[PDB]
């Protein structure tokens, strides 16, 4: 039948030449895993404006240019609504990251990406982000640990 309906999300990675900023999710779904900063796009908001707002809310950072780098769709067994995640990168930030109720920011060297404490799908697409390639992905999860199906492709546009 028809693809499930999807909810629009953003995800921002501050990626510098030798390190990347992640945040430890402190509560709710995905707590205990390092992730980029993001959340649901609000009514009337552009995707990029939502990305900037979520970055500021969760990490305290404001940034200049955000670059579109990929799109990931997540599906969970037992939930009909999908997550449509628009992924952005930036390399130039203004200020110091600050812990929020949602996220504890932390820098990681690029030879110390904490995959064991990240979502399982990151093993597949996060390397593409690091290579500066654009991608579309889809992952179907049983619970929080098990991937039942996934697709991933590199693209020139997205
Ligand atoms: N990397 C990543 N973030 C996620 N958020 C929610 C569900 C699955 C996820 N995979």
């Amino acid at each position: 039948g028809a693809m499930g309906a999807s909810r629009l999300y953003t995800l921002v990675l501050v990626l510098q030449p030798q390190r990347v900023l992640l945040g430890m999710k402190k509560r709710g779904f995905g707590a205990g895993r390092w992730a980029g900063f993001g959340g649901k796009v609000q009514e009337g908001e552009t995707i990029e404006d939502g990305a900037r707002r979520e970055l500021q809310e969760e990490s305290g950072l404001t940034v200049d240019a955000l670059h579109k780098v990929g799109q990931i769709v997540f599906e969970f067994v037992g939930e009909p609504e999908l997550m449509d995640v628009h992924v952005f990168c930036t390399d130039s930030i203004q200020g110091t990251p600050v812990e929020s109720d949602e996220m504890r920011p932390c820098w990681f060297q690029l030879d110390q990406i904490p995959f064991k404490d990240m979502w399982p799908d990151d093993s597949y697409w996060f390397p593409l982000l690091l290579q500066k390639k654009k991608f579309h992905g889809y992952f179907k999860f049983q619970g929080q640990d098990t991937i039942l199906d996934y697709t991933l492709r590199e693209v020139d546009t997205v």
